[PDB]
């Protein structure tokens, strides 16, 4: 049964609630983004209206075969009426097509559902600037002060400089980047751009990327692995056994692999700067774990919430344990006492 934190009171609406069968009283199902824990349950047999971004709707039609007549894509930054209720979709700074949803309830309550997001000061000048928010349904993935990581720009600078140096020293080195979902495309695209190569990948992953409205994509990716020196593999294959096997398949074109695993946070973050990151090496294979996050750090989250000043916070992540829930509630109270709302 659908948990309360997926339900929007005073409406017929749910958010990211496709794995519970027919939810009683739901007239419209919203989908914030195309990640499996959020879309779980959708397929070509779904017959209720799904509301989402254009990019999410391209993925639903092409990857899950949801029929067109049930997909209702909305433009961003635009007031729309859904089943009698004003809504707006805002960029979430998460993966491609990911949105936050503003609901303007018929009684005057305003609700922000962040979906998954990486808070940014640029959000302080969106349509959120223009009215009060009563209730915040918050992505609390990294809601504890241990969770620090660098900017996405510092991480991509590290990656590009590392790859360019390795391949210039050895023109017979292959670069490999792990993936298992959409998101984090800048990692492999930025490295291929500095090397003058396309990114090579499987037909299934090329199909996914073709749904994303990324400019000039036909110029940047390919299914012809032999023409590319940046390859994309499943995240599960980014280990010494998996990479040794891949190197066999390339027929002596290459004699070294440099591989990247774009994790979120790992506790090497509590001690080490990005500048100081080193790989795990075995023979002619090196693997870098890089802290490229598409979720808020603790400090980014705290700044957003202290700016927004919501009357009530509903966490959407880490809700399954009493210790996690009590930790998050203590931080919310600190934030509110420090800022004065
Ligand atoms: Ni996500």
């Amino acid at each position: 049964t659908c948990p309360f934190y997926k339900k929007i009171p005073g409406t017929g609406f749910t958010v990211d609630a496709f794995q519970y069968g027919v939810v009683e009283g739901c007239t419209a199902y919203f989908l914030t983004h195309f990640h499996s824990d959020h879309y779980a349950g959708l397929s070509k047999h779904f017959t209720f209206p799904v509301y989402c971004s254009e990019i999410t709707g391209n993925l639903l039609k092409n990857k899950l075969h949801v029929q067109e007549q049930y997909i209702h894509p909305l433009p961003l930054d635009t007031e729309c009426i859904v089943n009698g209720v004003k809504v707006v979709l805002l960029d979430a700074n998460h993966c491609p097509g990911a949105v936050m949803i503003l609901f303007y309830l018929p009684n005057g309550t305003v609700i922000l559902h962040t979906g998954d997001f990486r808070a940014d000061p640029s959000m302080e000048r969106s349509l959120l600037a223009d009215q009060k928010v009563h209730m915040l349904y918050l992505d609390t993935t990294y809601c504890s002060p241990e969770y620090t990581f660098p900017s996405q720009q510092e991480v991509i600078r590290f990656a590009i400089n590392t790859a360019f140096e390795a391949v210039t020293l050895n023109p017979h080195a292959l670069v490999v980047c792990g993936t298992y979902s959409i998101g984090k495309e800048k990692v492999f695209l930025a490295i291929a751009d500095v090397l003058g190569s396309k990114v090579g990948m499987s037909q299934e992953k090329y199909k996914t990327l073709q749904c994303l409205n990324i400019p000039e994509i036909n110029s940047l990716i390919t299914t012809d692995m032999c023409s590319s020196l940046v390859h994309l593999l499943p995240m599960m294959q980014i280990n010494f056994k998996g990479l040794q096997s891949h190197l066999k398949k390339c027929g002596g074109k290459y004699n070294q692999i440099l591989a990247f695993r774009p994790t979120g946070w790992t506790h090497s973050n509590k001690f080490t700067r990005i500048a100081d990151v080193i790989p795990q090496t075995k023979g002619n294979i090196s693997i870098y774990g890089i802290p490229y996050s598409e979720h808020s750090s603790y400090l980014e989250m705290k700044r957003f919430v202290q700016w927004l000043k919501p009357q009530k916070i509903i966490p959407t992540v880490n809700v399954g344990t009493w210790k996690s829930r009590s930790t998050m509630e203590k931080y919310f109270r600190e934030w509110k006492l420090e800022a004065g709302y």
